[PDB]
């Protein structure tokens, strides 16, 4: 009967569940659709005159008033899963529980005769707990928004600022963009939306997420394809979802949101989220269980009732009223509450995490994967040689590195860093009104070198190329040694070879480069102009491990996670740096050994194996893949152009502030500095966090099972209600005040010790144990009120009610700081400060409302003096005798 | 009349002011005490065999009672400065005061004669306030003893683990040592106490602070020399306060604490103190500017109201109790109180302070000294190739450097560590088999070198010694040159030289390795035996810099702190760490250039020079010596052994908690982590502890001040004291309870942005400016309760005073808020949490107080309730009109006194 149950309150699927991210594969629901590829064709061949008045546009850009026209006319460049609901959508919403309305309406029907102001404070009562929880998840919300626009992919824009008139080049946030908006691309931006290049210098983009293909694919600004036939493969055109490998651009914005070529039906707007993931998952197990829950004991609560007193109108109120403190609308207040103050004091330590569920992910992983650079070394080298193949230092080996790290338009590495400031002054400046650069040949993973074609004349063209050595002699035919040229013998081969393995063994990562001299030609060069080198040399660097990846690594151990190194780098390099951090590299696997390897023989493998290296992306997103097989919750953590589908094949994906568009883009956490230590605190604070949202959905449940129980036990021998529904809705508002406070609560280290595996059965067996529990005390309650204080008759019932309601209240209170953790309270573990302050203060609340003037009108009476012993007794015993039975749940349940 | 000020109580000579070093050398008061020379002259040719009867030593060790027993017999091994005083003792200290006592004897003068019960509640009054003061003292005296507990030296002893008998070498500290108690000593400890030396293993130690010779000493078992005729040179007794540069020992203690050669008659016992430090000196400035208008403004209060009412026995008594106000006996419940919470504070922040004034320097240094191994590059070094001269990879340099490593028993090093991980297995363990250890010739920086000499055989020996590449080719003749031992030409020498200055150049650390062999003989090793060695290679390693170092940097120069890098290496690799961790090395000095400079040419040259390279610990010491030439406070950084005398001439010494013995004794601030961000951190945090503490003597001053000369003022022109003394002396109380929160509360990051500078004087002028500012709103009170409430006469006098006395604590509290900062409150600035919750406390009690039962006893009579609106009114015209007169005082003076 799950099709029926249409009680639940999904949270929004931005704080929960991932981004679309417009990777999806080669796969098209028909290619696209009619009127959509016929546009980007007219689009890709429409001459550049008239493009402007398509637009509205003009080359100074977009003013204000435009640019809000623009977004008023096209919306906004967002997905309709993103854009929030107005805020008095979501008190509607909260207000509209099919709880609140009955309470409501059963309310009237009891109370619309000869009794008023009844109904009218179940209602105003009703509307407080409406406003409460909507207030939290308000709150909570909107932090939420905030830190994940905190990290969020920006673009560069024209735009006017100095309103007397002057363009610029603003960052601002990609939902921003509107269609005819200017914008420049350069090396490792992500395509923000379906652009057209107006002007583009050496425009290299990466479409294997679109269209499939890894190689990047040359992008000018007007189109010298003879036919197209396609708009995936128009050269004029860039695509929302592709990333800039090399190279400049200007472009215009021409699609916007939902009319992007992937927002419109390829992807996203196909269907919906049918699948949930985990979190989504137990949150709705939860729930269903607190229907079932409900649905099993109300009915006879209002059955019994019915039959006793004969007031049906009434015990189908009180038995409502004793079943909403078990309702699944407190799980979206409790979650997102919960979360986002985790989310908040992660971002305090310089951890961002764009959706909520991440949380519980970052504190379930045990299998960390990452790369070796940045993470376990210092990214930046301290020692480099340029030798020759004699060992000797050259400086032509420095000149053409020179060259080739300062004509590329590529992203920025560690050894074009460590050349360009290697390089004196005087030479750099000499080489750079000598040489101009002529053509750009990018790097790709298919043969891992990158090349520039430059030029100090007309005549001849000189093509530098570096790269891995194996990879550059695999292309070198020459080799200049001793100042001549001579061929490459297999001798030299081995030699070079074994001194760069020594080197390798060392620590030390070698660069090899290589030129050529080459006629002058009017055409581009291509990866086939790449034979027949000469080797001027190699390069070889230490890029030194971090002094805080030791400690790190064993901190990470000891919370149990599992460090794996996935590497494209050398294996003995890789090695070396594992060996340098205390990591245990054992018997390393390479990327050409697991392309025979079946699925099952890998997932086997790479639970034993530690480094991995030479891997591809691909690789990478396989091995990430196979690591989920058992059960294990794998974290991946990258920072690169091709982490894209990694990070998204992991079960929660880490980048950095610094990283690529794409990167941020598929990440699920964001960690303003790549430090291992960063995310071991992460981690932990992360875990604490979920114990708590864990923590305060246990307490809550168990203690209103208590209470429906003792309702559902002790209700038929009375001849009046055990207590008025106005009394319960007040314990219940009270109580969650009191509970407000549970996501600052503290947690022992002993529960965040390991990685976090979240069972929702277990909150059905914690129920069960702990609600009996609280029912026993509540029946010897009922009893004292019976015959101690003769509150025997119905006349005399307000005392016997408002006698349950100081115990009620109370208990429920002080029974959180009994089972909140597993040891014994207040010497071994102790709550946060704001919890013990929200204990007391409601239960002085509690205490005084009998004996307030209000009390009058709530219909409580008061409390001789007589009854606090007793009540006293009450609580110490219940706290005492669950203290004592704490023990058989650990044992027998866990 | 300053012999006349014995109102001053000076703190514990622990919490501030240095304790004494055994670093005297040159310097022998006593020159010698032939009583206690005897003495040792006797101990250190005593035969072993009685020596266990003399000391009731056993060779087992100590059990329990025994070591009471000696501890009982002979003291604990401290000087007589550092015994806390039982804390009844300090009770008695506290009440004592001239303040606490005057008052009491007044208060029974008065109100003896038929008006008992009032001198009874001052005298409870005086009594609360000095249990107050005590108990803020003790438990921050106690927090501080506590931290200066945490890193202590510690020795190895003995004593009794088990019940059974069985013995152990437990880690205890140097204070639980006993006479007649047998230690181990090892590289890098200090020496705890006067030691026999009961066996000992090539045993070398360092005297350069006593006998003032800087080359280590051999120490012996059982003495090898005919004559000894001088105790500190017989080479079987240890003395305290050195350390052990190598080998291994096992001793047994002698003499313990006082009389300890260093404790008794040479150094400490001789004279006193007499010379205080800076904080003890400003401490003392701000307690006779308090004393002076104190002594000031009393007596006219005295003489006013004895000439006006008649009752000189009741004017006295209320010039003292407005007068108490301005008691000096707050300042050591200030300072105790506000450096030790910062100083627990910094104790999570990996910063353990051993004395409290430490804090005012480690908040005020503007220059900070520390070498390029630690701080700057991590201790671990990443690359190292082991090859010979012509640049091949050489397996004989690494074995050789390898048994040099193995078989040396100083200090570990970097390089040792390096080359004991960078053999294999097998080759380790065959050269250990093969060669066995003979003699040590340690490292001393006139020659820079270390040797160690080892035997194959019987036959002939091999002395294998390493060090910094020059030092090992002065005494190089012959070099290992493809296998064959040819003489080291000159060519070869030009050729290695620039070799291994283009290896500098690259950030790589050159050692040298050289060995000979000699034909066995039975005598030990000189330092002269090092000649005509054959030069197998050398070792070029790299130590990366820090990743952290660089915008640890950033932040310390961002914070007003100049750092330059005081070492001993090369100048290149010394420069190119500075370049690459973003420091301007700018032009070098080397330790041979600055021995011809005068003492101000080298404090002018140290002035605009950043980088020291080729220091001997001489020159490091004269270097901060002179840093210090023109108001600057420098602060030392090390954790060597020839560190001690450079960090104890800096204006602070900071230490690490791996540090050898010597360099955490010399030490005032001790890193639980070698790092620059923690040092940064802890700068700022002790800044703000600071300024916390300026903060809390300033306007408790300043509001007392302003209280009495509201007193003086008026008090003429009325019939009757405008306040009763009991409740100036409740109003009193209730302030401090308030303040007693200042120490927590939070400092804008505008006062801890330059190194603090301290100037006592401003506390005057802070006084004279805020004082009358608040004797104007005094008057308008006076005048509302004179006028508006009609207390004209003195039958109606108790309305009068207790309505100044809800003006009077609620303004002197709410003042703290308008006043802590130099910004407009609550919305740039705003107070912590414990002080606004403890300010809102106060208010309400005062409030309260009037109508609560006990106002009676208090002789407080309730207010109507048309005096709130006129009480709000006056407390907002105070808040405002202080808030718009502070710029005046920030324009014409400035709010703190700060800059280099
Ligand atoms: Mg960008
Ligand atoms: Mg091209
Ligand atoms: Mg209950
Ligand atoms: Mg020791
Ligand atoms: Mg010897
Ligand atoms: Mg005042």
């Amino acid at each position: 009967k799950e099709i029926f149950t249409r009680l639940i309150r999904h949270l929004p699927s931005r704080l929960v569940h991932r981004d679309p991210l417009p990777g999806a594969q080669q796969t098209v629901n028909t290619v696209v659709p009619p009127s959509l590829s016929a546009h980007c064709l007219k689009m890709a061949v429409m001459p550049e005159e008239e493009l402007w008045k398509t637009f509205d546009t003009h080359p100074e850009g977009l003013n204000q008033a435009e640019v809000e026209s623009a977004r008023e006319q096209h919306g906004e460049n967002k997905l309709p899963a993103q854009q929030p609901s107005p805020w008095w959508v979501h008190l509607w919403v909260c207000y509209r529980n099919p709880f609140n309305i009955l309470l409501t309406i059963l309310g009237a029907i009891s109370y619309a005769t000869e009794d008023l102001f009844a109904a009218g404070v179940i209602a105003l009562m009703v509307a407080i707990s409406t406003l409460l929880n909507f207030i939290q998840e308000a709150r909570s919300t909107k932090a939420a928004d905030a830190l994940k626009a905190m990290v969020s992919n920006t673009a560069t824009v024209l735009r006017v600022i100095n309103d007397k008139g002057e363009n610029g080049w603003l960052e601002i946030p990609i939902d921003q963009l509107v269609p005819g908006d200017i914008i420049k691309l350069a090396a490792g931006d992500m395509i923000p939306a379906d652009l057209r290049i107006l002007q583009a210098r050496d425009l290299f983009v990466a479409q294997a997420s679109l269209t499939g293909e890894s190689l990047p694919v040359e992008k000018a600004a007007t189109t010298r394809q003879p036919e197209h036939s396609n708009p995936l493969e128009c050269d004029t055109l860039c695509f929302m979802g592709t990333t800039v490998v090399s190279g400049t651009a200007q472009a215009m914005v021409i699609a916007t949101g939902a009319n992007t070529w992937f927002g419109q039906l390829a992807g996203r707007v196909s269907e919906q989220e049918s699948e949930p993931n985990a979190f989504q998952q137990g949150i709705s197990r939860v729930s269903m269980l607190l229907i079932r829950f409900m649905l099993v004991m109300a009915p006879v609560v209002l059955l019994i009732n019915g039959y006793t007193k004969g007031d049906w109108w009434e015990a189908a109120l009180f038995a409502l009223s004793v079943a909403v403190g078990l309702t699944p609308e407190m799980l979206p207040m409790i979650v997102t509450s919960t979360l986002a103050r985790g989310a908040v004091k992660l971002s305090k330590q310089k951890v961002i995490v764009k959706h909520l569920d991440a949380i519980q992910n970052f504190g379930a992983m045990d299998i960390l994967c990452t790369d070796k650079t940045g993470t376990l070394t210092q990214d930046k080298i301290v020692l480099e040689n340029h030798t020759d193949i004699s060992g000797k230092t050259s400086e032509r080996v420095l000149h053409s590195a020179w060259l080739n790290s300062h004509y590329q338009t590529g992203l920025k590495n560690l050894l074009d860093t460590a050349v360009l400031e290697g390089t004196d002054e005087e030479s750099a400046r000499s080489l750079a009104s000598r040489w101009q650069k002529i053509d750009e040949i990018p790097f790709d993973f298919e043969r891992r070198r990158m090349s520039v074609v430059v030029a100090e004349n007309t005549e001849h063209h000189q093509l530098v190329c570096k790269g891995a050595l194996q990879e550059i002699l695999n292309v070198c035919s020459q080799v200049r040694h001793n100042g001549e040229i001579v061929p490459l013998d297999d001798i030299m081969l081995r030699k070079i070879k074994r001194v760069t393995d020594t080197l390798n063994r060392q620590g030390l990562r070698v660069v090899a480069v290589a030129t050529k001299y080459l006629p002058a030609r009017e055409g581009d060069y291509q990866r086939a102009d790449e034979s027949d080198l000469i080797l001027e040399g190699y390069i070889a660097f230490l890029d030194p491990p971090k002094e805080t990846t030791a400690p790190a690594l064993k901190a990470l151990k000891a919370s149990g996670i599992t460090v794996k190194i996935l590497t494209g780098d050398s294996e003995l390099v890789a090695a070396k740096v594992c060996h340098e951090v205390g990591l245990d590299a054992g018997e390393v696997v390479i990327g050409s050994d697991i392309e025979t390897l079946s699925d099952d023989e890998l997932a086997n493998l790479a639970q034993r194996t530690t480094l991995f290296a030479r891997l591809t992306p691909m690789h990478k997103e396989r091995i990430v893949t196979l690591l989920k097989r058992e059960g294990h919750v794998v974290g991946f953590m990258g920072d690169g152009i091709n982490d894209a589908p990694a990070l998204r094949a992991a079960d929660i994906g880490i980048s950095v502030d610094g990283a690529v568009d794409i990167a941020r883009e598929a990440a699920d956490i964001i960690l303003l500095e790549k430090s291992l230590m960063v995310l071991e605190e992460g981690v932990i604070e992360g875990r604490r966090t979920f114990a708590n949202m864990l923590k305060y959905i246990k307490m809550t449940a168990s203690s209103n099972f208590g209470n429906v129980f003792s309702v559902l036990v002790a209700s038929a021998f009375l001849p009046f209600l055990p207590m008025l529904p106005l009394h319960l809705l007040i314990q219940n508002l009270l109580y969650d005040v009191s509970q407000v406070a549970i996501p600052f609560d503290n947690v022992d280290d002993e529960q965040i010790q390991k990685p976090q595996r979240w069972n929702p059965a277990d909150l059905g067996r914690f129920m069960i144990f702990f609600g009996p529990i609280s029912s026993i005390f509540d029946i010897l309650t009922f009893c004292l009120m019976w015959w101690v204080f003769h509150a025997n008759t119905p006349e005399t019932q307000t005392l016997f009610q408002s006698g349950w309601f100081v115990v009620g209240l109370l208990s429920q209170t002080l029974i959180v700081h009994m089972i909140r953790t597993r040891r014994v309270p207040f010497i071994q573990s102790c709550a946060s400060w704001p919890l013990m302050i929200m204990t007391v203060i409601v239960m002085i609340v509690g205490i005084a409302l009998p004996f307030s003037p209000l009390a009058s009108y709530l219909q409580l009476q008061a409390l001789p003096l007589s009854y606090f012993p007793w009540l006293v007794a009450i609580l110490a015993g219940y706290m005492t005798l669950t203290q004592l039975v704490k023990g058989f749940y650990s044992r027998r349940y866990g």
